[PDB]
């Protein structure tokens, strides 16, 4: 676990793109914090760059080649999804979280079920396994065609959770789904480290 941590490249400098965010979301802290603003959900704009059904947002930064690593603090947020979305993938309407349609995601449900959104009709449940992760690390390598996820809760260690190995298309955008607030039960923010 100590090796993984050191083998990772410098932390990617990312910022949430406000123009792509679902209308219920608000971006703050110099683009490093995003959460649902429970006031009066306004209608989505006419720009296809903005998610209108998925309560998500992408980073300003597009990735096309090389290796990249970034971390996201999720804390005790019970429901979220993280990964990347292909630049050519649709962002409007109900989205289908499968690689074939441009989404490569790892998500959490009920605050305890970690699942990989593999090419299938049902996500693959993974092992927590010991303690609820509070920070997720994402490693993207175009040369190796992989997107891997790690439990990055421990400052000096990384525990593998899952990895997509099929060749990845380019470019892609780091993707973050905050999900519906679930009657105030899932109001926690997603934060870029």
């Amino acid at each position: 676990r100590k090796m993984f941590r050191a083998l990772m490249p410098a932390l990617e400098e990312l910022t949430f793109d406000p123009s792509s965010a679902h209308p219920s979301l608000v971006v703050s802290s110099s683009g490093r914090r995003v959460e649902c603003s429970e006031q009066k959900a306004p209608p989505a704009g006419e720009d296809p760059r903005q998610f209108d059904k998925a309560v998500a947002v992408v980073a300003h930064q597009q990735l096309s080649e090389g290796e990249h690593y970034w971390e996201v603090d999720v804390g005790d947020k019970p429901r979220w999804a993280l990964g990347v979305i292909a630049a050519e993938a649709p962002r409007r309407g109900r989205l289908h979280a499968v690689p074939s349609q441009g989404l490569w995601l790892l998500g959490l449900r009920e605050g305890k079920i970690l699942e990989a959104h593999v090419e299938a009709k049902e996500p693959r449940a993974l092992r927590s396994p010991e303690r609820r992760p509070t920070r997720i690390g994402l490693y993207l390598s175009f040369g190796d065609g992989v997107l891997s996820f790690y439990d990055a809760s421990d400052a000096d260690a990384l525990v593998p959770l899952f990895a997509f190995h099929e060749r990845l298309p380019r470019p892609v955008y780091p993707f973050f789904d905050v999900c519906w607030h679930d009657k105030g039960k899932n109001a926690q923010p997603l934060l870029l480290v």
